[PDB]
């Protein structure tokens, strides 16, 4: 029901947001090629009919930006406040949006 | 540092698995390729460069069984026990591995 939703959400963004946060600063054509692939698959396999529903069409209407880490960690953050809006849920400060997100790796 | 690690771990494993429960029973040809190359990806970019390594290793050693939600759900099960045999974590049982993950195919 609504917990599910909100259970799988919350640790869909932390992974989410971890992932966007290790591409790289010089990703190559190829690079740039397998995270918008993966996205377009995260966006369509995602496990909640109306949130892929709605999430397919909001990273076709706002690309993923994959020129660089940076471009890439703020596009999530700036997708995942799309998400917000629509949900009437309060707008995340993206200032620290690599920070917020470590991987916790080597 | 080690604690980021494995609250990001645990994230992607609640992710990863719920993913897996809401495949179709039927899947498509199209639906099964598509799971195919997301989980090619999902390895490749996993967020800890070692994690990654290995486990590309373990799904082109066990490539993701696709034909219905339930190969793949006892397929993300098998896969994590493979992860969790590596780490010398106790195995887990995958006899309800569907309703574990809110499948709501019950
Ligand atoms: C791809 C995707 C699409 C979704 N679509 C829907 C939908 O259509 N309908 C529906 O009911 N639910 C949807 N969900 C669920 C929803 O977005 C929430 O995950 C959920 O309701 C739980 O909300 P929350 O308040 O705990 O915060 P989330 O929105 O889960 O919280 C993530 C946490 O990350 C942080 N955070 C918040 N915004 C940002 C940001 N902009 N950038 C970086 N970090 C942020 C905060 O620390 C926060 O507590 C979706 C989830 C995903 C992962
Ligand atoms: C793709 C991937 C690769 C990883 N590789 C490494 C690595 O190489 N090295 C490293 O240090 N860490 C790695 N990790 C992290 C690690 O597997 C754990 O997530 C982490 O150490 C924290 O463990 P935990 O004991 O809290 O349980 P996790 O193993 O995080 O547990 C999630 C939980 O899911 C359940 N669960 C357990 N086994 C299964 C199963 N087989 N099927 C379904 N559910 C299960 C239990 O309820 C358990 O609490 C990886 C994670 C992912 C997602």
């Amino acid at each position: 029901d609504d917990k599910v939703k909100k259970e799988v959400g919350r640790a869909s963004w932390k992974y989410f947001h971890t992932l966007l946060a290790r591409f790289p600063d010089e990703p190559t054509p190829e690079e740039r090629e397998k995270l918008h692939t993966f996205i377009g698959l995260y966006a369509e396999l995602y496990p909640c009919g109306e949130c892929s529903y709605h999430f397919v069409k909001l990273i076709e209407k706002y690309p993923v930006q994959t020129s660089s880490r940076t471009a890439a960690a703020m596009w999530g953050c700036h997708i995942h406040n799309k998400v917000n809006e629509y949900l009437k849920k309060d707008i995340y400060d993206c200032a620290t949006i690599l920070e917020d997100y470590d991987c916790g790796c080597s």
